[PDB]
Formats: structure tokens, sequence, C-alpha cells
């Protein structure tokens, strides 16, 4: 098990690296799922790396008393079983790099919620900065193997894609964003849609989140915003988009359903998934089943089946 029982403490903490720990949520309320009480956590780093230490909350939803850790804590807002922004993920990764460049006895501390999915995105996106893997599949796979047990470490596909971006803006565009691609989604293309919902797209809605807010709505079997059609013949439905917005940056995507066969899973519904609109090639973007977050989950497979894809057509917004 992932639990910390050395040297007089007792807490739900993993040295990663010698220097790279992963932990969950330091807790002071009521109990509740995960519960490393804040007092020895907080002991924890006093005694075993004082003044040398710096605590990464990557919970959107809670902060604490962040001065029973000297103050050393450092904020990213992600939702749980979401993604941090590309801005706010090379922006830790610059406040990592300044603090452990400046001693080698520096050590990081990232804790979520439960110490997994979102966790699992910045460490090993720091380990691929700091050089120890040169792949996030790699980088990945060794969260999962110190920490998670879970085989790809993480608990999203868009999380796994998020530390793949990483990896590509440290190879391909020297460790800053790309240069920046404004796109309007002009069509969706969803198959193996039988047995998924009402096995038609009818019951399907899409929503465009874009900074936190919704950017575009599209009611499925209605024509808000779109013009729905079935193919039997191919097992696939395609809706074209219309009155997308320009898109810019990172981009949540997440399909409701008025079904009640369709279970929810994260994020309150049946399928979701982020992408980076600078990150895209081409026109379009096309996500497996392992691809899209909840599908990914082996507990749905005989609901999103091996050819379950959900592409998206893009049309270039640059003017």
């Amino acid at each position: 098990k992932r639990r910390y029982r050395k040297d007089g403490f007792d807490l739900d903490l993993t040295y990663v690296t010698d220097h790279v720990i992963a932990m969950s949520f330091p807790s002071s309320g009521r109990q509740s799922l995960f519960r490393n009480p804040i007092g020895e956590v907080s002991r924890f780093f006093k005694t075993k790396h004082p003044d040398k230490f710096r605590i990464y909350n990557l919970c959107s939803e809670r902060g604490y008393d962040e001065t029973k850790f000297d103050n050393h804590v450092y904020r990213v807002m992600i939702d749980d079983h979401n993604v941090p922004t590309l801005v706010d993920l090379l922006k830790f990764i610059d406040d990592a790099k300044v603090w452990m460049t400046s001693d080698p006895d520096h050590v990081i501390a990232i804790h979520s919620k439960g110490g997994k999915g979102r966790t699992g995105t910045l460490v090993s996106s720091w380990l691929l900065e700091d050089g120890k893997f040169d792949t996030a599949k790699e980088a990945l796979e060794y969260f999962g193997s110190r920490r998670t047990d879970v085989f790809q470490g993480v608990e999203t596909a868009s999380q796994i894609r998020y530390v793949g971006y990483f990896e590509k803006i440290k190879k391909n565009y020297g460790g800053q964003l790309p240069p920046m691609k404004k796109l309007k989604v002009t069509g969706v293309t969803i198959t193996a849609i039988q047995g998924v919902g009402r096995g038609n797209g009818s019951d399907l809605s899409m929503q465009i989140v874009s900074e936190r807010q919704e950017v575009l709505l599209c009611k499925f079997a209605e024509g808000y915003n779109c013009a729905l059609q079935y193919d039997a013949t191919d097992d696939c439905v395609t809706c074209e988009v219309k009155n997308c917005p320009v898109l810019a940056g990172d981009i949540k995507v997440r399909f409701m359903s008025t079904s009640k066969s369709l279970p929810r899973g994260y994020d309150n519904c049946p399928f979701y998934f982020w992408f980076n609109t600078s990150l895209v090639e081409g026109d379009h973007v096309t996500l497996k089943r392992e691809e899209i977050d909840n599908p990914h989950k082996k507990k749905t497979w005989k609901i999103y089946r091996d050819n379950f894809t959900v592409k998206l057509t893009f049309s270039d917004a640059e003017d």
C-alpha cells in the first residue's frame, strides 16, 4: 500500500522520488474519504525537510491553513477529474524548477484530494522536466508503479493527454506554449452509437467550455445550434455544429444525455474530454475509447464498444 509508516509517522504519502512526494489532502474537518491529519503532515515536513519543502495544492475545491506549512504552499486550481490549463501547468513547472534548482536538498510535495489523478498529472510532468523520463507514457507508468497501482498512473484520459502535451511542449516547442491556433467546431461524429443512450444520438447534447464558462451548447435531437444525422449502416451519428464561437486554448467538451440507460461517470456526465486548440493537427481531432473521459474505464466497455470514437471537425478561425 501507498501508506507511509516510518519514523513515527503514519500518512497517505509517497516518495515518488527522493525529492518528489505525492500525497492526499492534508485534512482537518470531518472524517471523509481521505484522511491525512494536517498537524501530522506539517510535522512531517518541519521535521524531515526543515525550511526545504514546497507544497502544491492542486484542488480548485478546497484550501486549508497554509501557515501550518509556514506559508510554503502554491495553489494550482484544477477541478477533480480534470486537467490544469497548459498556461497553469507551465507556471507550475517554472515555479518548481526555480525552487528545486536553488538547493539539491529541496523537495516538492504535490497533493490533490486523493493524490491520484491531478497529482499524477503534475508529478509525471515534473519528472519529464527533470529528465528522469523522456516520454509521458513512461513517466505516467512510473507514477502508477510508485503510488496508484493504476497501469497509466492517473484517473482520466485527459490527464494522460495533458502529460503528453507537456512532453510535446518540451520536445517540439522549447518548453513554451505552441503558437496559438484559433478554431471553430463545425462538426461532431460519434462512432459505435448503438447501445449508447438511445443508440441514435437523439438523447445527446454537447457543451463546449472555455475558461470555466460555457461557450456553446448543442442539443442534437432538437437542432439547437446543430443538425443531427444518424446512419444505421455505419452505426454512427454525424452532427453539424452551428454558431461555434472562436475557440482558443484549453477546451472542455462535455456530452450530456436525457437517457436513463446511460450512466454518468466523472464530471456529472456520460463522457467528456479536454484538448488544446494549438496542439490540434489538421482539421480534426479523433479520440478512441481509451482517450475519452469515462469510456476509458473498463467497467463501461459493454456500453462503449472497442470502436467507440468521437471526432471533432474544425474550421480555421484565425481571421
